[PDB]
């Protein structure tokens, strides 16, 4: 079956650091797992308007090829926000 593995994208994870581990996150998805992004804000229940949805959204948008995301969640639970990412579903 499809497993849950995970990646994180903290703030201060931009292109450099970031898309290196977008490569890591391909890898997760491409094993045939459902790769769960966890944001972990320096922040709160509304940390950001920046932190999350640059990253997350560009992770989707770059990975969009292979993966898509289940939801663009933008409901933070705690000081951290799960964007859930899956294999792109065959219709």
């Amino acid at each position: 079956v499809i497993q849950v593995k995970e990646i994180k994208f903290r703030p201060g994870t931009d292109e450099g650091d970031y898309q290196v581990k977008l490569r890591s996150l391909i890898r997760f998805l491409e094993e045939g797992d459902k790769a769960k992004i966890t944001l972990r804000f320096r922040g709160r229940e509304m940390a950001h308007q920046q932190i999350g949805m640059e990253v997350l959204n560009r992770v989707k948008d770059d990975l969009q090829e292979l993966a898509v995301v289940e939801s663009f969640p933008t409901k933070i639970e705690g000081r951290q926000m799960i964007m859930v990412l899956a294999p792109k579903k065959k219709q």
